[PDB]
């Protein structure tokens, strides 16, 4: 009734990277590795790389999935409010309950669990471009933390599992995220808080 978030890099060496944005305040994305969160503002991108050690086999494929991060929420769906479920927004691929969107691959997938009814989004695992070190997927969030009905100011985690073609574990990472108006600002808020 509850994904594991453990961290397991497995037998490819599995893990995340992100981009070094800094804290202006003009910043849409930013990532603290302090806090291990990221911090974003509403439907803007996001730029999550994946790393592995070895190439991991054809017909791997890489899932993305929100929870709460607090125990006493964990077992609630993570999914957009009642207002943004309703706004119209979408892409002709993401179902419009769905917080977490990939952008631009048309071979995206978007899951609703049969028995525990979350949502995810899945991508086959592809190889870095000539002359890059990693391959990087382009993450969405599509509500506010703070909104009225949906996450209300309820902190989520977003993990990211490396699978076979099957659905196996391969590989898990995971990391806060915070949806918010000025991402530099709560960055440097929470790092100083942190500090
Ligand atoms: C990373 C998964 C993947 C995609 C496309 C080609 C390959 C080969 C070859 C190994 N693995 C692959
Ligand atoms: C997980 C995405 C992905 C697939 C296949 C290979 C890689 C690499 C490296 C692995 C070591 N040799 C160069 C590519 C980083 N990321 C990858
Ligand atoms: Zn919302």
């Amino acid at each position: 009734s509850v994904p594991s978030q453990k961290t397991y890099q497995g037998s490819y060496g599995f893990r995340l990277g992100f981009l070094h944005s800094g804290t202006a305040k003009s910043v849409t994305c930013t990532y603290s590795p302090a806090l291990n969160k990221l911090f974003c503002q509403l439907a803007k991108t996001c730029p999550v790389q994946l790393w592995v050690d070895s190439t991991p086999p054809p017909g791997t494929r890489v899932r993305a999935m929100a929870i709460y991060k607090q125990s006493q929420h964990m077992t609630e769906v993570v999914r957009r409010c009642p207002h943004h479920e309703r706004c119209s927004d979408s892409d002709g691929l993401a179902p419009p309950q769905h917080l977490i969107r990939v952008e631009g691959n048309l071979r995206a997938e978007y899951l609703d669990d049969r028995n525990t009814f979350r949502h995810s989004v899945v991508v086959p695992c592809e190889p870095p471009e000539v002359g890059s070190d990693c391959t990087t997927i382009h993450y969405n969030y599509m509500c506010y933390s703070s909104c009225m009905g949906g996450m209300n100011r309820r902190p989520i985690l977003t993990i990211i599992t490396l699978e076979d073609s099957s659905g196996n574990l391969l590989g898990r990472d995971s990391f806060e995220v915070r949806v918010c108006a000025c991402p530099g600002r709560d960055r440097r808020t929470e790092e100083e808080n942190l500090r």
